Formats: C-alpha cells, sequence, structure tokens
C-alpha cells in the first residue's frame, strides 16, 4: 500500500526484541520500503489460501504471541536481502529488486516452510517437531535461496539436480546465518526444531551422517522417495561445502579450508554462471572448479581445495 515509511518494534519467535521496517496508512503494515521494491509479510490466518492479508497492526508494536512469526519472517527476509546485495551485489532474488512476499500462520500445525514459485510460506509447526519456522534465519535464507536458484540455474527439483538445488539453499542459508552472526553453526534448522530437545537439528553440514544422511557418493540414495532423495543426497554436497570452507580429513582425503567468504564466492559464481537445470554432481564439481579458477587462478590453493573436497565425497 501507499503510506509513510516508519520503524516498529516487536518480539520474534525466540522471544528476542528487534526493530522492523513498517509502513503507516491508517494502520501500520509489515511493508518494508527500504529494500528494493519492498518486503511484504501476510497473515494466512491458519488457512491455505495465499497470500492472505497484508499484515496490519494498530500501534506499530508487535509483542503479541500471534505476531512473533510475522516479525521474524519480515526481519529475516530483510537480512537475507542485505546479504545478497552487500556480499554478492545481487538485488533481490531476480536481480532486479523483485518484491519479496511471505505469508505466516499457513494452515494448522504445519511443519514446513516453502517457496511456491511466487512467495515464501511458513507454517507454525505442531509445537513438538517444530515451532514457527520463520524463527530460524537459516530456514528463511534457505527458502529465499530457492527463489534465487529458480531465477538463475533453474535446477530441476528431482534426483541429482534437485539435491544440488537443496544443498545450495542449505549452503547460503548457513552463510546468511553467519552473516547475521546469530549463534552461527553448520547445522540446519536448530533454532526451530524440536523445542523439547536441545543440541539437535534437522540436518548437519559438518556431519550429515549424524542424522542418517549420506556423506559420500557411494552412499547416495537411489530410490524414488523425496523426489529422488533431494533432501537426502544434499548431504553429499553439504559435506563438500563444509570441507571447502573449514577443511578436514574425510575418508582419508585431506582438505585445506579456504574460509566461508571464498566458499560463498565460488558457489555463487557456479550457480549464476555455470549451472543449468539438469546439472548433476559431476557437473557441479566442474562448475565449482571453473569458478574457483576464474576467481583465483588454475594453480591456486582455492582450486586445489575444491578438487580435494569433491574427491573426499567421491564426486568425480
Ligand atoms: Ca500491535
Ligand atoms: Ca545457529
Ligand atoms: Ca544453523
Ligand atoms: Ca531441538
Ligand atoms: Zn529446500
Amino acid at each position: 500500500i501507499t503510506g509513510t515509511s516508519t520503524v516498529g518494534v516487536g518480539r520474534g519467535v525466540l522471544g528476542d526484541q528487534k526493530n522492523i521496517n513498517t509502513t503507516y496508512s491508517t494502520y501500520y503494515y509489515l511493508q518494508d520500503n527500504t529494500r528494493g521494491n519492498g518486503i511484504f509479510t501476510y497473515d494466512a490466518k491458519y488457512r491455505t489460501t495465499l497470500p492472505g492479508s497484508l499484515w496490519a497492526d494498530a500501534d506499530n508494536q508487535f509483542f503479541a504471541s500471534y505476531d512473533a512469526p510475522a516479525v521474524d519472517a519480515h526481519y529475516y527476509a530483510g537480512v537475507t536481502y542485505d546479504y545478497y546485495k552487500n556480499v554478492h551485489n545481487r538485488l533481490s532474488y531476480d536481480g532486479n529488486n523483485a518484491a519479496i512476499r511471505s505469508s505466516v500462520h499457513y494452515s494448522q500445525g504445519y511443519n514446513n516452510a516453502f517457496w511456491n514459485g511466487s512467495q515464501m510460506v511458513y507454517g507454525d509447526g505442531d509445537g513438538q517437531t517444530f515451532i514457527p519456522l520463520s524463527g530460524g534465519i537459516d530456514v528463511v535464507a534457505h527458502e529465499l535461496t530457492h527463489a534465487v536458484t529458480d531465477y538463475t540455474a533453474g535446477l530441476i527439483y528431482q534426483n541429482e539436480s534437485g539435491a544440488i538445488n537443496e544443498a545450495i539453499s542449505d549452503i547460503f542459508g548457513t552463510l546468511v546465518e553467519f552473516y547475521a552472526n546469530k549463534n552461527p553453526d553448520w547445522e540446519i534448522g536448530e533454532d526451530v526444531y524440536t523445542p523439547g530437545i536441545s543440541g539437535d537439528s534437522l540436518r548437519s553440514m559438518s556431519d550429515p551422517a549424524k542424522y542418517g544422511d549420506p556423506d559420500h557418493y557411494s552412499k547416495r540414495y537411489t530410490g524414488t522417495q523425496d523426489n529422488g532423495g533431494v533432501h537426502i543426497n544434499s548431504g553429499i554436497i553439504n559435506k563438500a561445502a563444509y570441507l571447502i570452507s573449514q577443511g578436514g580429513t574425510h575418508y582419508g582425503v585431506s582438505v585445506v579450508g579456504i574460509g566461508r567468504d571464498k566458499l560463498g564466492k565460488i558457489f555463487y559464481r557456479a550457480l549464476t554462471q555455470y549451472l543449468t537445470p539438469t546439472s548433476n554432481f559431476s557437473q557441479l564439481r566442474a562448475a565449482a572448479v571453473q569458478s574457483a579458477t576464474d576467481l583465483y587462478g588454475s594453480t591456486s590453493q582455492e582450486v586445489a581445495s575444491v578438487k580435494q573436497a569433491f574427491d573426499a565425497v567421491g564426486v568425480k
């Protein structure tokens, strides 16, 4: 809507207080005009009809329990936008400042979040497996990254290309978590997963096997479930990304880490310049090697580490 830009205050899913950009026009709306064509957050009101109603508040104060998921979805979308703009010089997910829209309170006891091709959607969780999903910055970044992938490489959501699609979202979801310096780690969804159990997460990039996911190509899932194991085989790529950044010895192969910043630069270039809709793991390796070559030279330590990491996970 058309109004005056202002700043409100609220509390997120985890009970933390934060300032959020709103717009005033009779009501205060969750509309951030400071980033691109705007960030809009909607109330799905426990229904499945999208996007729902643009979030309206009477006093610009968002401390109600019902407000929490909206505060975080709105705020973290902003952080993710800042990451892509400041670190990769990319304006929104389409590179042309497309408006970012998110709907919260989707359905009832919905343990999932997703990009539906046009916007982000967040369930509130069942309170046992998950609490409102927008409470996790890596979750929000994971979802917004699916949009970036759709507008760039366009990786098909099936089999190996789908696993790469998933890994890319976990990788950048994690880099954004580090960017915001919000208790950063190489785990996925730890902030909103199983509130009754501490120390766990949905997936682990440092050690995928911890939750039963493969950490080597020889252990890849070949079945038909989960679109060919897109959320399972992503572990192979996640492990490779972790090794490239942090280094380590995996299955007898030693990798010298080059850090998170270079990891981001290498994968972002691969994603936007070399990957295609049907790229498989082997092609991802080639794309990553070429990207590192473009950025640091064919005889650089960076290229060496990328090669070692993929060798470690059995991807030739
Ligand atoms: Ca209020
Ligand atoms: Ca964390
Ligand atoms: Ca995390
Ligand atoms: Ca937990
Ligand atoms: Zn995903």
